[PDB]
């Protein structure tokens, strides 16, 4: 019968409770017990605090009124408030110290994953303090995970008034018996109970979650570590820049701070960074997740030479110019990782820092043709298969769902055996018509890639491999250079195409190179090990990129 | 015969010349005259500096080589270099001190305006220093104003090599006699002259521009103050956010730094901010120029209530949520100015600072109907004309070019007389069928507005005026509040609709309100006085918004 879960903010989704700081202050300043809490609730439904919680006045208008109540209370109690007593200081510190209650958020996230409608119902204020951004940032992080956020100061009603509960029920489109309501204030829980809602008085989080698990029949405690937050394509800001007459680049954009340009590989999408986008934005960065040239909503001209590294890099520099960005940190994976090393070598003034997942930096051999190197290693046979225009396109485009389900597999999921691809006559000749779904992806996520690839197919993406000679000639111009800007190389233990050992000599050309290494990780780094990718990238960004 | 102008960077488009710092350093450290300049050019075409200028090595690889040449030169000269002599420090300071030569840039801008192809040809380096962003920012500001930027380190050729001149001519698609080439180095001018180009040796800017004016036949010196840089719609980054199922918001985005959300008025576009967008981005802000709901590429649902302030504000808060922005500075003009005051009153935690052009903040009268106030003032008669759905739409949509040419007029250009609009039967009844073009706009800029309005017409825009009662009821909830966040009110002397005196009591509700005032400025503030709007906004942003 239960299908909705409602959470309070202070003392439930965020700890320590801002309210509990009035008690801590009394103790720290040796004031009479309850003095501050009494001045706070002074006047009850007609008092200054209710006016604040209903949105009649702002927090900065409330501060002097709370101070006057504090003076009145101290007078009656026959005590003196200290020399430099400040309600502003006390509240600034309390609000700043209040952080998200991670296990409570995890429980809300699990209930919503299981089909519950979730909401935050809170008695809050209109915050106009100079330091208001901290609270704004917290409310943003929290709210994205819920169906509804109901704030007393916006609705002009306050808990425990019965009208706010009828408003919640109307917002939820649910009858009281269908709702679990969690609150740390027993008085605010009473009208929900009186209406017939399941109520949980929250003291310690663990007990509250045990009651929540018992009543919902859903495992919320001791659960496995969840995946980082992903992206819903229709909820993102989509950006479009024309870099030249027939070429436009599409990107997804989230967050504020230093620009972080994410560059996917083959045959991928901006969506390959879905687990990184929210995390990097939350870490204090402005994420620009590209659809590389030839992919998704970006233009896909047919000509091979439109996909040589020199032109791709020139376009990424134009992309920055048109957005008015002097620099970006460039993070690439696979072919994207190759491009980012080239951006660092040719346009260091535009590259704040550079990081590559899997793709090593190997200097060009000015004596050997690049095709000779590919022929020497049996693992790179698929690249010769990719050479003849039309051959790989026909195979990869034949059945899109089959293509992505065969490609996107974890290291233990029987990934494509790429030896003798040319001899066999294709990539999927020993592959099932209907592959099983990898643990890394949902059916819906595969259908997103299928839909994206319906627009342009595989011509542009395969063209990235068709400029060996052109790329070699351009790379030779960089032979006397070193990469001296901040650089990170992330190796994936079980990537059998871009093996960790291929990166071993990078320090000869990148002396200050920093590294990351991910164990039990295949080629599809971002979706294989998203938590670890996020951990490595955020740590390096905060230390080396600002 | 002349149709192309080529400019050097160091000593021509940027001053003081980075090269002249070697001489200043010798003088300041009392080193033998020419010692540093000699170590700099040591080895000539085979030396370290040519390798740097050709892109063989980066600036950070060059620094130790220059230091070794400095040691060799001092040895031969029988002198000692000082205790803490640093080539890095010297160059960091020289590059940072180098600023754009504004009169040279103005001359290039005028020549391009008159149909010249313009280019920058420069001997430069691959900058990987920790402080490289300063130079990146300068190159970005400069390059946008030119057809081509040719950098020695990217082309692998250097002035005075004849190949770079043949490459320039091929890039320009011009014969030498058609080209003016300006350089501060006589040796680098010689091959252009030998090819038959018009050459100008640049010492002082004034003399160089007198020679340039004489040879081109174009007034470049003593010219009137130019307009700020505008926007070419096809060169901007275009962003799109779905705020709810049937509503998407479009915006143009430029720059990095604190988010600045520009909100246009009626019946306008993001393009109404064209002179502000480049200037604010250059000032160190991330500009988000909206197409407000009902306009341009943003959705335009037909329902009146979709355009009440409460819903418009809720959507702008959702817009911030989806972009991952905790706050933005909100700057509005006209109806946009009305919305920004409402954002400050209802969502102060999301508003970094608020500024309005022309639109005052007038608290709601809880005793009088908003329609009663409009009827009391004859100037607001056009608002009653705007009430009946369909009437104003038919008149404004009849001839789009006529609508915008009649509307967009400076204070001295016989703007619409809005008295007895209802009695007359319309806005344009006493207006010509073919209005003259205002000095504020080009024919092309009018056709941009015409094209934008072809999509949705005037229904959504007029609906902003159709929520008087709803807006009044919502505004009454804010009657006990004050705006205590940073606020700027900009009045326009000759706006006869939004008169400066209408803002006179704003300090009663916004005690710390800052002001700007623009004389001889009509209603269309941004295009009437763009230089002054930019000056007022940048000054206030830098002082009050970060
Ligand atoms: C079947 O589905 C797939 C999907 C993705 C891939 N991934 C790739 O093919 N990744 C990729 C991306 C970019 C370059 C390479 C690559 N594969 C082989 N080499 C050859 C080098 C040369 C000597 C040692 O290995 C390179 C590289 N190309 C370059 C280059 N052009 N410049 C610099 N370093 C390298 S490494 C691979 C493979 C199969
Ligand atoms: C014919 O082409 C045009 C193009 C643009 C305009 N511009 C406007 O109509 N601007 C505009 C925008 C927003 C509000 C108003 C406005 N016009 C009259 N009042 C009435 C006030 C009330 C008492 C004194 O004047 C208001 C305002 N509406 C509000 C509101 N709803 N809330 C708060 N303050 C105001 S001022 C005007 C006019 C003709």
């Amino acid at each position: 019968t239960l299908r909705a879960a409602v959470f309070d903010l202070d003392g439930v989704l965020a700890l320590p409770a801002v309210f509990g700081v009035l008690g801590r202050t009394e103790e720290a300043l040796a004031l009479p017990r309850g003095l501050l809490n009494d001045a706070f609730q002074k006047g009850g439904p007609e008092g200054a605090t209710t006016r604040l919680m209903k949105g009649e006045i702002t927090l900065s208008q409330w501060i002097p009124l709370m101070e006057e109540n504090c003076r009145k209370c101290s007078e009656t109690a026959k005590v003196c408030l200290p020399k430099n007593f400040s309600i502003k200081e006390i509240f600034d510190k309390a609000i700043s110290a209040r952080k998200i209650n991670r296990p409570m958020l995890q429980a809300a996230l699990m209930l919503r994953k299981k089909g519950f409608t979730t909401a935050i119902l809170t008695n809050t204020w209109l915050d106009d303090r100079a330091e208001r951004d901290g609270l704004a940032q917290l409310m943003c992080e929290l709210k994205m995970h819920f169906d509804f956020l109901i704030e007393s100061c916006q609705v002009g009603m306050v808990k425990p008034e019965p009208q706010i509960y009828k408003f919640l029920l109307d917002t939820l489109k649910a009858s009281p018996s269908e709702v679990v309501f969690l609150d740390d204030i027993g008085a605010n829980l009473k009208p929900a109970r009186d209406l017939g809602m399941v109520t949980i008085l929250v003291q310690d989080t663990d007990t509250a979650l045990k009651e929540l698990e018992k009543v919902t029949g859903i495992q919320l405690l001791n659960t496995p570590a969840p995946l980082p937050t992903s992206c819903n394509p229709s909820d993102m800001s989509h950006g479009y820049v024309t870099v030249k007459p027939r070429v436009r680049l599409h990107f997804v954009e989230l967050g504020s701070g230093p620009a972080v340009c994410l560059c996917h590989g083959f045959p991928e999408s901006w969506y390959s960074w879905r687990y990184q986008i929210p995390a990097l934005a939350q870490a204090g960065y402005r994420v620009l997740a590209m659809d590389m040239k030839g992919y998704g909503e970006s233009s896909a001209p047919p000509e091979i030479e439109e996909y040589c590294m020199e032109v791709l890099c020139k376009e990424m520099v134009t992309f920055l110019d048109k957005l008015g960005l002097s620099q970006a940190v460039f993070i690439g994976h696979d072919w994207g990782g190759m491009l980012v090393w080239y951006m660092a070598l040719f346009y260091p003034e535009r590259v704040r820092a550079v990081a590559s997942l899997n793709t090593p930096f190997i200097p060009a051999n000015p004596n050997m043709s690049p095709l000779e190197s590919i022929k020497a290693n049996p693992v790179f046979d698929y690249q010769l298969y990719f050479q003849e225009p039309g051959v790989a396109e026909a195979e990869l485009e034949q059945n899109l769902s089959r293509t992505f389900k065969s490609l996107f597999r974890a290291s233990d999921e029987s990934v494509l055996s790429m030896h003798k691809v040319c001899e066999a006559g294709g990539l999927f000749v020993n592959s099932p018509e209907e592959p099983s779904l990898s643990r890394m992806v949902t059916e819906e996520e595969i259908q997103f890639y299928v839909q994206q690839f319906k627009k342009s197919g595989f011509r542009g993406p395969l063209n990235w491999y068709r400029n060996m000679e052109r790329n070699w000639k351009w790379a030779c111009k960089s032979l006397g250079r070193k990469i001296l800007i901040p650089a990170l190389m992330v190796t994936a233990e079980k990537d059998f195409v871009l093996v960790p050992q291929m990166s071993q000599h990078m320090e000869d050309w990148i002396p200050h190179l920093k590294r990351g290494h991910i164990e039990d990780c295949g080629h599809w780094t971002q979706m294989d090990k998203p938590t670890e990718v996020n951990q490595i990238l955020i740590k390096w960004l905060d230390s080396d990129a600002r």
